[PDB]
């Protein structure tokens, strides 16, 4: 679960907002609102 790991990820550098996409093998994540 690529978009779970992001998540994580996120939450652990103290962020409200984060994105996730997972497309031809590749992944898109992003964190926002820290």
């Amino acid at each position: 679960s690529c978009a779970s790991r992001c998540k994580g990820h996120c939450r652990a550098r103290r962020c409200g907002y984060y994105v996730s996409v997972l497309y031809r093998g590749r992944c898109y994540c992003k964190c926002l609102r820290c």
